[PDB]
């Protein structure tokens, strides 16, 4: 058994932490100085009054900013934590500001109020990881390398181009984020217990203070709804999931085995008798992080999964939830940014792993544009490399007079399929490695991210 | 190995990507022809067999086997079977790594289309309802208890806007799917000069990628449908929790027709909200293929892998499976029958309590001082073994001296809504225009 | 940046007391190797003994140049003890030392964890017991189905717990497999000795390769996986008890100390207890979902994905020891009204024993059926209830019935039939009662 | 529509079998309680076994008329025994029927993935015998840090299975509690034997409480938690091996079964079966937390919900049992590359072992470190190998430094230092291969 009686606290420690609790502070005392000018307006407040609780949650504001608001176990929220000190330093007149408005509203509000301007920072930094990436691929847009299918060596490419493919899909991740924000800005005060407000305020009041796009269609959603919340979370997956994968990237390409690329000591970690190895601490702590934001997303949707169309304490969990990801996000961006404007390529490295076997298929392309069939000019390179290789020699030295024998199609501009850069200079048509490609993609991703303002 | 086929794509599942295959096979060739790799006469042979091939598969008899390992595959040698040699000139410069993210595309764009049409139609079918039963007044409820009067259509129209949020997220994800991919070769791009814009226009895509390391790898279309296909089921495993509690006996608000719950002989009472329950497990269904995708995709190379097979089955089952859930819902809602008689009795007294003091706060008095005078009023009922409803004027006076003769208007359910007229909340000029302004919405969709 | 992509302090310092314990273990093992004197031992013990002292009064600090606790103990011994306390680091590697706390840690929390179970399975099993009169009615697709006894309820959820009960003793014992002497990945090259180290750490084995002792979170995942079912579990009983206790229901009312209300609605008691303990089998599983991604597809070695192991499991226990408390709290003080489960109980409800009794009587199940429903129709039309029925009523829809079966229409007798084991007949309750006692005197 | 949204025919036929069998051993329990006639279960059980030497051909077709297996094989009763096929559903349900039915062939079904478990580890502990004495660098963050035996390696992931298997073997003890018997909801009503059922069914024991039989699906939830960990497990060995057989590290090649090549690039050699292993273990995951969202937040009852149960377990399974055995073939067939791994062995990885020799010369670790640290400095500015100092250079930075110091640049040396349980050394090594086959051999 258990008799506690009318209180048992181990409930209450499961409720928000009070250090999460203390990060929505500021927007709800925003959030509560819209609702006292619009109850004003609704003759609910008179002018005097209106006056002396904007004067006293200006104080609070500063309060809060100092990180000297004190809140108690009693005050379950920050919402009464704020109501108490108003009424400390303003006195009865505090108790109108609630006249009408519910703690229903005010945490869906708070919190979408939080998250308007946190995706405007997280913007801000997906951004730059982008523009860091387009400009460094525009720079070394000479580097050629080998290209993998199933980690295995398949043709050469530049490496620009991998700068690219990443560059292109965090492009699509800051589109998805743009989509979410529109969502977010749609402000629910003024959506009461359930019903809606009962005195007629003014909601367009409320969304120009607080500088919303929008206001609720219906009461009801409003209150019980946190689509804004996994929305956000979901698109925060998808975009460390790629994240996951450029680390994964890296973390391949930096290995002494592969040596193509050199993180910068300030995200790395080296043994001080073992100065050649650097490990890379910091793209296997980016890897991790997206399984932490997974987490969170699989645990809000399973809260919000099969609970009534209302208000309950259930929806609780969506605070912790969204502020880890914030939080994560924010600081894994900076990270990635630096790892990358930093890092250095091992240009002589990726060369040597440039071998003649990989040209393989534009000696029978070369067959394939003489007007024979690829089926045909693929058997052909076949003999070879089968030529060649019992011959104790690469195919690049195989005499004009040998693959005559294969084919009378081998001319001598032969020759010139035995290039790196004539063989990344095919890909042309639009998305291709040629030099031509690669410039207009840099190009139409600057407009993009221009487009993003 | 016999045993990695077994690992592999189901041959039937497989069978789903034959039409969008060819499709993307006859534009190929269109565009091979073009860049002069094929002659006008070989590429008229070549169209006219796919066509043939499109026909077997119509019919459903395009035959595959496991040794044909996908779809593409078997296409190629029926392809041969029919035309002979000429048929292999149309993979020249195409690889397998494009058909596949090209083929899920082009039926995905198929597949949404079909979706958003469903989705709309149950959309349509709350707000009309909605707009019938205006009238009806039930109790509404906070953490499953009856809080104050609203009305039933307040309640339909919450989950209506919370669908067209879902419609609007499909609509934002079917821009990105309409990418056509093709063009992208191996993975460097296509080696022939080919015209991707041909293809674009062939294929009725919106754009083509911009590189062909991404278009080749990426699966941000599957993962994307798979998530918006989430929250709308779980908007829908919500609203099955609320109809299942409300069709109880012990509730009686609502009652489903014979086409959407079973029942007993021995109990003509017991009506089992099946469908209702199907619907709510199938959140966890949509949401097991997110999860699985989402690990998939979790820590792997840039490039292309066997990995991403996994695919296929996963948004096959997500679309078969909320094209069938929006149609039963769809049903379940439009043949519901409400009980108003017993959304009438649930309406008590003391469910009023609350206008009593917004009734002393328009007159002047403090919200503090009017929840106090109005929980007298409320005790005072009690040590009278009465409801608040019929308290004489004095009885209130002696509360309050504010209490005048209109407060009687506040007993009344119809007053209690009516008052409300905020954007968004129950009185009936706001429920009219959440009507009108859905209404609209739909159109522009 | 790593001021928050680190692993938190608050965090970290729950592993002050273990990895001081650890310690202790290595640096006794390192002067049987010879690598310390019988003095440096002292001197290491001794300021070891220090620092859990101050560890005791919330003194020891960190600061983000101490990376983590493995470091701050370092730093705090070197700056107490001198540059002896360097010799306590011969062949041990961080990456030991990690898993070794947080094994070492787990092994207490199991056994808080399991206490708080069994007082909750405890509590309903007792809770039955005393109530095992109470009939009301039973369900299936929400929908009345027959009458059942309120115990037979209580005791199906305690059922399911000591199936959680004995998943955890089962997780307990791959928990206490020491790993420490491992050192950064191909073991201990001092050939210390571990045995030594286990009973020290009083740990029931050691780990047999040193390779997958350093990479392996196995131990982790499958507390959170255990942790996740039992959430399911309360999960399911908080709906239960929500819908039970609406008024629409009123079968339950839950005590003040679980519920919140209203001034102006006295009636009204929200059930937020039940709504928190529902919402956290998603906080646990977001847990499990975390931790498995993180592991899934990294190579078979140290990396610093592993870090996030500490963070997932710690909430996982924390949250897991409130719920059960506050799960405890709620089953024992909420007041049944007999009354409300009782009205509930109507004649309709026992058309299906009126076919039963038939049966008894040699007819077959299925004519049985439609004779039964028959009688149920034929009441409908006279506009009484089954139970009002005379015998020539029932006469007439087959001869077989008697007078006898007057006795069919008691919701005792219908809740007696069920007698094989498991049932809601007294008899069987009682022996679910008994042999769950039984159960729970496992120490 | 309403029924394209429930389980297959293929699926529903799997439990062909096992429903056959628990309706036998119903009918036996009900004759036992005098509801059929010594002569009535004669004919029951002839028209069950002709059922089932049907389904032995393949010859009961579902129909899809029919809603689920248990109703197929109840019409497929009467349409050659006549009405007293009825008589067994008396006081039976199909809520207890459905929880039956999926225990007894998971039963079965554990056995099967239980036997090619065993199979993969003997397979990796055998060759870990073979191969015990080819060195290999080994590696931390990727990054190579000391050498180890390759077989050291092989046996992290045999031990890693053997904690799968224990798992396997406790989920088995809860799988084989019978349900039936528990009818509805209250029970059976007609004080059937159910002990009789038990052992008519080779079953462990018998459930305790009839509404926990009929709603709870723990054994499925058990089930897929074991084997998510157990694929999290692969997914690691195929990301190791994936590595490995990399042209740039090339300790490993893969046979032709188990990889794809290229006519034109004869060094390709795509680990296709790897990255299909390493892709199941999200499928798997899939199926968990499907379940774990179903069963969360519903009644402690009978409902629709539960009938996902079926299809997420048995994909399980069969991509479980797939997957073993082309794990099991992986590693069978494989090669590894001595010469490339030989030679990647590094004279900077001894460093540390340089470090060694000083601690056991009475050196404290802090000095020892600093004093291969100038070693190493000094190696370097000398354009020459640490191997390659001479006594002389040496004794400069510590006297300590003997002749013997040139034993500590072996790998073989280095890796014969890990003598302690669960080290690298030879002896070690033996002693874990000799661990697990007793290990294997207590399976039984």
């Amino acid at each position: 058994g258990r008799f506690v009686g009318s209180v048992d606290p181990i409930m209450e420690i499961l409720s928000s932490s009070i250090s999460t609790e203390q990060r929505l502070t500021e927007v709800d005392i925003q959030a509560s100085m819209a609702y006292a000018k619009a109850l004003e307006k609704a003759s609910i407040l008179t002018k005097t009054e209106l006056e002396k609780i904007l004067s006293g949650l200006e104080k609070i504001s500063e309060e809060s900013s100092k990180g000297v608001l004190v809140m108690t176990q009693s005050d379950e929220d920050i919402q009464t934590a704020i109501e108490r000190r108003l009424k400390e330093l303003i006195g009865d007149i505090a108790g109108k500001l609630q006249t009408g408005r519910s703690r229903n509203e005010q945490v869906v509000t708070d919190l979408k109020l939080l998250l308007k301007s946190s995706i405007s920072v997280i913007s801000t930094h997906l951004l730059q990881l982008i523009k860091t990436l387009v400009e460094r691929a525009a720079i070394e847009i000479d580097i050629i390398m080998p290209g993998y299918t199933h980690l295995q060596k398949a043709l050469p490419i530049r490496w620009s181009q991998f700068l690219l493919s990443h560059a292109v899909a965090l492009t699509r991740d800051s589109e998805r984020l743009g989509e979410v924000k529109k969502r977010i800005t749609v402000l629910p005060l003024g959506s009461g217990v359930l019903a809606g407000n009962p005195l007629e305020i003014d909601r367009e009041l409320l969304r120009s203070e607080l500088d919303m796009t929008s206001i609720t269609l219906n009461s009801i959603d409003a209150i019980s709804e946190r689509d804004f919340v996994v929305e956000l979370i979901s698109v925060a997956t998808l975009l460390m999931i790629h994240l996951s994968k450029l680390a994964e990237d890296l973390i391949i390409f930096s290995t002494t085995e592969f040596g193509f690329v050199t993180l910068s000591d300030a995200y790395s970690t080296g043994s001080s008798l073992l100065p050649q190895k650097k490990n890379p601490d910091s793209l296997e702590l980016i890897r991790s992080k997206a399984g932490r934001v997974f987490g969170r997303l699989a645990a809000i949707l399973m809260v919000l999964k099969g609970i009534p169309s209302t208000f309950s304490k259930d929806l609780q969990e969506d605070k912790e939830a969204v502020l880890d990801v914030v939080d994560t996000l924010t600081a894994v961006l900076q990270v990635a940014t630096g790892v990358i404007s930093t890092l250095q390529i091992n240009k002589e490295n990726m060369e040597k792993a440039l071998t003649p076997e990989l040209l393989s298929t534009d000696l029978a392309l070369y067959l394939v544009r003489k007007g024979m069939p690829i089926r045909q000019a693929q058997t052909a390179s076949g003999k070879a490399v089968h030529l060649a290789e019992t011959k104790g020699i690469t195919i690049n030295n195989l005499t004009l007079e040998d693959l005559k024998s294969i084919s009378p199609l081998f001319a001598s501009d032969v020759s010139q399929v035995f290039s790196v850069v004539n063989s990344v200079e095919q890909y042309t048509a639009v998305g291709g490695t040629a030099k031509s490609s690669v410039t207009a993609q840099i190009e139409q991703l600057r407009e993009l991210l221009k487009k993003q303002k």
